[PDB]
Order: C-alpha cells, then structure tokens, then sequence
C-alpha cells in the first residue's frame, strides 16, 4: 500500500478528498485519499497520502510535483 | 495520541479539516484532523480521526455522537 502511495505536501485545511482525487485522476485509479492537517485556520500546515490501485500510477503522478492545486504548488514524492 | 483521539464515522469526500475542527471546537483544543476516504464520488465511504490536545476532550466529544455534520449523522467513539 505504501509502495502504491504518494505524499502530497502543501495541502490546506479547506482541501477535500474529492478535489485531491480529481487532481490525480489522470494518473490512475485511486484507492484511498488521506488528508492530515495540523492547522485549521490562518496559515495552513498539512499534507495528504494518495494510495493508487496500481504501483505504476506512482511514477506517473510524479509529473504533478510543483503543479498548482487550490492556488498553491504541491510537493509530490513517493511515500517515504 | 490515540488516547487523545476519536474516530468519526460517516464522513464524506466533500468534508474538510476546517469543517471537522469547527464541529468539535467546543469540545477542546484540536491537534490534528485526519480524513480517510475510500470513495470520491457517488455514495461516500470514509471516516476521520480527531486528535485533541488534552485527553479530557475525548469524553466531552462523545456527546456529539449522532450529531448532524454535513447533513448526515456522524458516529463518534474513542479511537479503537
């Protein structure tokens, strides 16, 4: 599961799983979206895990590193 | 951390951490909100963890079991 997952940095407290899936939908079938937020107002502090159905989607999704999601650049790496 | 946490059942793919914190804000200071979704369209399938700053907020938050959040009744229990 972690081998089929990416970490997505710079995700805010207004993000939804539907929005995240929609951002990564072209990379492959998504199994689970986990959003983790440590701030709920003011400057955001959080990230997400996207778990793809197939391992191959992970490499594909790396092209979305630095993409704009909800008005800010996201960091995309394989889940550490 | 798990001793300071609740499981929140029946959370949809349109929920945000800010909305969840706002629902539980009266129970005590929140440290982290984790949203976990297995469906991103159609009938939702997901849940959340709310990690409170203080253990005492967990018992308090149990009163919000069956409360309406985003138009549906949520299930609130101490994180298993």
């Amino acid at each position: 599961a972690d081998a089929r997952s990416i970490y997505v940095g710079n995700v805010d407290y207004g993000a939804t799983a539907e929005e995240l899936e929609a951002h990564f939908h072209g990379c492959g079938s998504v199994n689970r979206v986990t959003i983790l937020c440590d701030k709920f107002s003011g400057h955001p502090k959080g990230f997400a895990y996207i778990e793809f159905s197939d391992k191959e989607s992970v490499r594909t999704s790396l092209a979305l590193d630095e993409s704009l999601f909800r008005g800010r650049q996201i960091k995309v790496i394989p889940k550490r």
